């Protein structure tokens, strides 16, 4: 083994081809100035590990809708329409973890209290369970570590909102080149149990717990029907070069290196011209994609898609 480390990243004649092909999605460039060391720990999630059991959907008798939209379901749920940023840290396992997390509090704690679940409070103080940090993570020990410590709030870097906010500060890799090269390189911030001041509740008082972690099955209906009942899950999906440079439509792998594995939120579905899709979220910024969201191949277990999804549902009072 020898993983070759460098730069020069996704061309343009990468884009130019993938257009040429007329898939079901089309490209631009979204990173500019970034080095590959940093499209890599953007995918830091490993693929399955400990699959949390099984949440036997019951489906029969559940008349899903043709397309749907978590954002729309639950408009007083604003955590849903949110996009962070993971950094030049790995850390996207933690993300579509607490992302969804925070969502699904808002949505079963009576859809009406929100709160931005701490990236950094999983990211940092989890452990060996969770995996490395910044280097590559566990999606489903993300939601293991929630039900069985909880999380402390915290929201994006320097929003000072929350217990702990990310402290990993994001890099402008949609933009100039007259700025740092975007390496993805760092180390995990150190598990630090306290909040910043300015803030009360404690760190303690703060962390709010899941009462379960679980897998939904490998199947267009039943992911559906978890999302529809209980709010956006978290998936992952194996990232190739291509999609790095996905702007709009529905994203269906062309060409391209196995760049690694990368975890998401799922948070909706639908059709865009007979192409049946997943409404996903991403946790590089609202400049890559559309806002921040791609779609992706839905019901054909695409680059993994439908294979990873993981979900959880809160403690009660």
């Amino acid at each position: 083994m020898r993983s070759r480390p460098s730069f020069h990243p996704l061309s343009d004649e990468l884009v130019n081809y993938v257009n040429k092909r007329n898939t079901t999605w089309q490209a631009g460039h979204n990173f500019y100035n970034v080095d590959m060391s940093y499209l890599k720990r953007l995918c830091g999630t490993f693929l399955g590990g400990p699959k949390p059991p099984q949440r036997v959907m019951f489906t029969e008798d559940l008349k899903l809708p043709a397309s749907f939209d978590a954002r729309e379901q639950w408009p007083q749920c604003p955590t849903i329409k949110e996009i962070r940023d993971q950094g030049s840290c790995g850390s996207c396992w933690a993300f579509g973890a607490v992302e969804a997390i925070s969502d699904r509090i808002c949505i079963h704690t009576n859809a009406h209290v929100s709160v931005e679940v701490s990236a950094e409070d999983l990211l940092t103080c989890c452990g060996s369970m969770c995996g490395d940090g910044c280097n590559g993570g566990y999606p489903a020990e993300a939601w293991n570590f929630w039900t069985r410590k909880g999380l402390v709030s915290g929201g994006l870097y320097e929003s000072h909102v929350g217990c702990r906010p990310y402290s990993i500060p994001p890099c402008e890799h949609h933009v100039n080149g007259s700025r740092p090269p975007c390496t993805g390189e760092g180390d995990t911030p150190k598990c630090s149990k306290i909040c910043e001041p300015g803030y009360s509740p404690t760190y303690k008082q703060d962390k709010h717990y899941g009462y379960n972690s679980y897998s939904v099955s490998n199947s267009e209906k039943d992911i559906m029907a978890e999302i529809y009942k209980n709010g956006p899950v978290e998936g992952a999906f194996s990232v190739y070069s291509d999609f790095l440079l996905y702007k709009s439509g529905v994203y269906q792998h062309v060409t391209g290196e196995m760049m690694g594995g990368h975890a998401i939120r799922i948070l909706g579905w639908g059709v865009e011209n007979g192409t049946p899709y997943w409404l996903v979220a991403n946790s590089w910024n609202t400049d890559w994609g559309d806002n921040g969201f791609f779609k992706i191949l839905r019901g054909q277990d695409h680059c993994g898609i439908e294979s990873e999804v993981v979900a959880g549902i809160p403690r009660t009072d």
